[PDB]
């Protein structure tokens, strides 16, 4: 008991997380390698606590002497939809404005089966997406059914169980290091760096996956470290 | 126990003369030298293992590559200068620089840089022994415009701290992974702006140690 790890941070939907984690606790490695994970993310050009050079004066790039903390600088941002599996990155798509169900269907049309083929996933491959209500809207459910897509069981409020959240941090690190100064550049750097992310990086994310399910069970469905 | 040089320099006599003749100079002297040189920055460095193409969405390096001294991305050629107090002008050279383009670059940028860097009245200009620098026209421009030129030993880039500054600019620009020459040029000017006086000053503060090593090594090649 004392020697067990006890969670300090609660998660909602702990019973659903236990149903997911216990039932997938003995799935084999091939199965996890053939899950196509997916999510959206937002990348800011000027990160809210990135100490960037803001102006040039007398030939020197300058950072401000005095700043007030903020949650959001100017400079704008890009929103992205992406997918990946253990074997590598799938499609990356810039999303414009708020995404609705019809727009989500169009994203899947284009990019889902092309990604699966490019990644050479096996015949029993499974698609993962989160529990946004748009994902079971009539038009989306019909597209998934008509295109024979198998959808992974999924608990709500569980980004610590989707390794794509690690992949986005890798993309952000690569993009940030190229020091973009405008949004056309931010877009092109996101696509270029996504294309460079190593297949072995992706593989290492998925290799670690069953340990996440072990920790969800140990923590009775509360928040994991991941 | 003494350090003994493993690599010879053909111009050890002149190097040893330079170090002897300058080894007593105060730090003020080195802070008032305006160092200068040109450098070429390749878009696709000859042994940079860059991704060359995309196929099936994946960026790819070739399965088999033969070494080369030069890839086909093109390059930018730059003239620059600096002193302990900071960067001077950075200028993109048009094609291949001849003596007239060199005089023109000096017009525009040399004394502007001395002004902006606030060098003392006895500032000195440094540049290497490229035959162009000794031409009737460059030598006459320097004399007419009252520029004092540092006496300079051949094959001695290890004694010009701007070669470190060029490597710093190249590191910064390469890390931004440019994919065309327009970007390469813009990144060079952006990154030059990020190189500050403290960096420049630390290079020059270390300079007497270079002269110490030239003397220890009897004019042969240093580590620098």
């Amino acid at each position: 008991h004392s020697a067990r790890k006890k969670p300090l941070l609660q998660n909602r939907h702990k019973k659903a997380r236990l149903r997911f984690a216990t039932a997938h606790g003995d799935k084999d490695r091939t199965f996890w390698r053939n899950v196509l994970w997916s999510d959206e993310t937002k990348i800011e050009l000027f990160g809210h606590n990135d100490h960037r050079y803001v102006w040039r004066k007398k030939g020197e790039a300058c950072k401000p002497k005095n700043t007030i903390p903020t949650v959001k600088h100017g400079g704008g941002s890009i929103m992205l939809w992406g997918c990946f599996a253990a074997g590598g990155t799938g499609a990356l798509h810039k999303i414009d404005g708020i995404m609705d169900a019809v727009q989500y269907v169009d994203i899947l049309k284009q990019h889902l089966k092309t990604s699966v083929r490019k990644l050479k996933l096996g015949r029993k491959w499974v698609f993962q997406h989160d529990n946004d209500p748009k994902h079971t809207s009539k038009v989306v459910a019909k597209w998934l059914k008509d295109n024979k897509v198998k959808v992974l069981e999924w608990p709500s409020q569980s980004p610590d169980l989707n390794p794509i959240e690690n992949l986005w941090a890798e993309l952000k690190k690569r993009v940030r290091a190229r020091r973009p100064t405008n949004l056309t550049q931010l877009h092109q750097l996101c696509q270029e760096e996504w294309a460079k992310i190593h297949p072995n990086y992706c593989g290492k994310l998925v290799e670690g996956y069953p340990k996440r399910l072990t920790q969800v069970k140990q923590f009775k469905g509360n928040a994991t470290k991941y």
